[PDB]
């Protein structure tokens, strides 16, 4: 287990000393082979460096197994050159480590279905891991342009492309429910045709799990009516962009949120959250992403997924028990940090 | 007034002789000239016609100054030819009309927040209009096609394509509320770059309404946390979609549902949901959707606001004194529409 560790700014060091605490906790009565190293990373490294993703960084992120990053940007660093920002970096970590899916799981745990803006009975029970492909689609597509009487862009996938996120999802929901969702537009765009064809082929390898497919416009209203059918749910590039953001409101608090970047090179994970400069040094951060983002890395980095539920379960009862003041309670980083660890003892 | 009305199959006829009634009794004190024709329109055109948009109904749609759709489709014509299907004439009643702005609005009534699959506090007040672009983007848009290795389509628009769908949200929010959100991904794509740059420009001729412009996954996000701060929003083809079902799920029930389709020609009206083959002739449909498309009809064929809204808040004390079977009462079509008119007299 070689991890570098990237906190980055604001309550990003916060969070991720206590991810740490995790971990570290974890490695002794496990004895897992814990080694990590921290770097500077965005904003932090712009003024050690005078650049985001210095030499040293980039040399450890490639020489890591995994990288537990915590939170880059700041107005320290916001009127910049958009080549140097701590928040440019960010995108050049991804692209030089090839991540093609974005993991995104919403959750509302046992007892927290009153944060949900969702009825208690319809919060109830959600735990939905959505999968997004990052390297296509028409974010990327070409042609692209605009004249003055017109604009155009290119929605475009090839074959290996929807494969290799589709073969992140069926591996995925195997730790998990065994129930994959894909999401196309199949009945008017053949890119959906393509899309749902691809998946389907790719499901044949995987017998043991279940493939369901589903227009979006029809996910989009089933992720509000009856988001707790569902375990993991694949998608495209502008699609999953919308759909993780509409499933990320589902818990009713952005400190619970953890997210994964798997890819060709090393897997990053990291809090759906930024830096958040205003609550910054208060000692009052939730670090809940965080923890959650360590046990991401658990289970899709090193496998080990009866840890990850352990981490996971530790953190439901230290939610229940001291919440953090972002879900109405009053335990700081540190008060909550430590409930969780008297659940993992 | 001259409409033509198209009942269609399933319970069209029994929801629409209820939006009649509540027509007719209006058309007394007020003295409107309501004047109308029924016309054969699919499935049931299928059967003495042989075909579901008939010569006569073609004329008569052509003839009318607007158009009150039922609803069509069934069982009994559903494996057929796709060109004489009833579900194609309806594709083609608002081709041939040349209809380019479908308007779906979502509203929780007063009382009824109990049905919304959000928090009363959250559902309470969401009053939304949904105008989305009918004719171009990506799911018309060339060049488009499938090989063995990969897929592509084109989101493409045209400069007169956005502004004349931008008229009808800035039309249709003077009113209402005076307030517009535009909805693109214009921080990645050129479409949306050039949708924004051009709904702005159309803006200034329309001072008195505010425009604000918001990024698709953003709106996802807001129509589940903040629902009731909008009014208007209008945006392409494919986010309309995925937004106008997200939206559509909010009141709790699909017979509350109106819609619009406005373009060059004759604009249609109908209830968003579908012939309904299971309760058709149980007289229990619900035929708010139907009175609410006959208000909006009122409104946006004919510009007769207060009378549009005195039908709303007819209808919005009949649900509360004799509600529907599906939304938890007893009430009848025929029990129901009654109420309605006790309300208007
Ligand atoms: N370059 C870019 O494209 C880009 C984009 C977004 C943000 N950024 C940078 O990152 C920073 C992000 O800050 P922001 O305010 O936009 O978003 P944020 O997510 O950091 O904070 C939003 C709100 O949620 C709260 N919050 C976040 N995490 C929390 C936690 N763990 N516990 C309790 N409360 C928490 C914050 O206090 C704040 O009230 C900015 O300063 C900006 O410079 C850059
Ligand atoms: N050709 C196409 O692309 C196409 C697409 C969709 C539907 N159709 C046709 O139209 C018909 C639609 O039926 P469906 O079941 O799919 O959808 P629907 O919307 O008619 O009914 C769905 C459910 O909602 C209920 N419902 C609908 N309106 C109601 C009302 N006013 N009051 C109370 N309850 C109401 C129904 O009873 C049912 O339980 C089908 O028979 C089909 O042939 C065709």
């Amino acid at each position: 287990m070689k991890v570098a560790v990237l906190p980055g700014d604001g309550i990003g060091p916060e969070v991720t000393e206590a991810a740490l605490k995790v971990l570290r906790a974890l490695d002794e009565a496990e004895g897992l082979g814990l080694a990590y190293e921290v770097f500077p990373f965005g904003g932090a490294a712009i003024d050690a460096f005078g650049e985001p993703f210095p030499e040293p960084t980039r040399k450890g992120v490639e020489e890591a197994e995994a990288v537990l990053l915590g939170s880059v940007g700041g107005p320290k660093w916001d009127g910049l050159p958009r080549k140097i920002r701590p928040e440019t970096g960010l995108l050049s970590l991804r692209k030089s480590q090839d991540l093609f899916a974005n993991l995104r799981p919403a959750k509302v745990f046992p007892g927290l279905e009153r944060l949900s803006p969702l009825k208690e009975e319809i919060a109830r029970g959600v735990d939905v891991l959505i999968v997004r492909e990052l390297t296509g689609g028409i974010y990327f597509g070409e042609p692209r342009g605009m004249s003055e009487a017109e604009a155009w862009n290119t929605e475009r996938y090839s074959k290996p492309e929807v494969e290799r996120v589709a073969r992140v999802a069926f591996e995925a929901a195997r730790k998990r429910r065994k129930h994959v969702v894909s999401v196309d537009k199949a009945n008017v765009l053949e890119v959906g045709e393509f899309w749902r064809k691809t998946v389907e082929e790719v499901g044949r390898g995987y017998p043991d799990v279940a493939l369901e497919h589903q227009y979006v416009d029809a996910m989009a209203m089933h992720l509000v009516r009856s988001p707790a059918r569902f375990d993991v749910v694949v998608t495209g590039n502008i699609f999953g962009d919308i759909l993780s953001d509409l499933a990320s409101v589902l818990p009713g608090s952005l400190g619970l949120l953890p997210s994964a970047s798997l890819g060709r090179g090393t897997p990053v994970f990291e809090p759906v959250h930024g830096s958040a400069p205003d609550i910054a040094g208060k000692g009052i951060a939730n670090p809940t992403a965080a923890i959650l983002s360590a046990a991401m890395m658990l289970e899709h980095a090193f496998g080990l997924v009866e840890l990850a539920r352990k981490v996971e379960d530790a953190v439901a009862k230290a939610l229940l028990e001291t919440p953090p003041p972002d879900l109405g309670g009053s335990a700081g980083t540190e008060a909550f940090t430590a409930t969780v660890l008297r659940h993992l003892a």
